[PDB]
């Protein structure tokens, strides 16, 4: 995240980090068995850290869960990135408290302008590198179809909105991939691309979430 803010300790309690060894990706617990994350994101070795602050320091709290499963959208193109999401399953059931608690999945797609909180332990420069110890958050705004489609023409499918603010400065970037965009309590967008970071006239884009629940529903259901 760049630009943004320190969130505080177990502010944003559905956020999880992906480890291999090395934090690389975001993801969202949607239920105490189930992680929402980017098809980008996959790999094998998957352990999900739930309840994480600093992720250099075990300080209480943390829940470490291998992936049992992880579920890429059988649609997903690494080209274009359309139908970036994946579904972890933990191999047993989280523990849920108020540090580690699920996310709403939406019950309708959410409007320009929503203003959405978006969290991770991402990049924070928008030129060179500088990766954080502790959870860092940005509010960022919706942008409208047509501002996202003359940002990144042909490159934004039906399954994909822009999202943060296009004088620069303030976006998310590597390391926050998979990670949440949650507007009004609902999960509706996953870190998944962008050209640079915080540059100007280039909005981060995210996966749209409204268009997967019956997916993710359908595909927990028979897992
Ligand atoms: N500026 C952001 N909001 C942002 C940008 C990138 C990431 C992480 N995702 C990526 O790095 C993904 C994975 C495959 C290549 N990719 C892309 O972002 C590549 N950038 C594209 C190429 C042409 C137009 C812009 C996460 C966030
Ligand atoms: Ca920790």
């Amino acid at each position: 995240i760049v630009g943004g803010y320190t969130c505080g300790a177990n502010t944003v309690p559905y956020q999880v980090s992906l480890n291999s060894g090395y934090h690389f990706c975001g993801g969202s617990l949607i239920n105490s068995q189930w992680v929402v994350s980017a098809a980008h994101c996959y790999k094998s070795g998957i352990q999900v850290r739930l309840g994480e602050d600093n992720i250099n320091v075990v300080e209480g709290n943390e829940q470490f869960i291998s992936a049992s499963k992880s579920i890429v959208h059988p649609s997903y193109n690494s080209n274009t990135l359309n139908n970036d999401i994946m579904l972890i399953k933990l191999k047993s059931a989280a523990s849920l408290n108020s540090r580690v608690a699920s996310i709403s999945l939406p019950t309708s797609c959410a409007s320009a302008g929503t203003q959405c909180l978006i969290s991770g332990w991402g990049n924070t420069k928008s030129s060179g590198t500088s990766y954080p110890d502790v959870l860092k958050c940005l509010k960022a705004p919706i942008l409208s179809d047509s501002s996202c489609k003359s940002a990144y023409p042909g490159q934004i499918t039906s399954n994909m909105f822009c999202a943060g603010y296009l004088e620069g400065g303030k976006d998310s970037c590597q390391g926050d991939s998979g990670g949440p965009v949650v507007c009004s309590g609902k999960l509706q967008g996953i870190v998944s691309w962008g050209s640079g970071c915080a540059q100007k006239n280039k909005p981060g884009v995210y996966t749209k979430v409204c268009n997967y629940v019956s997916w993710i529903k359908q595909t927990i259901a028979s897992n």
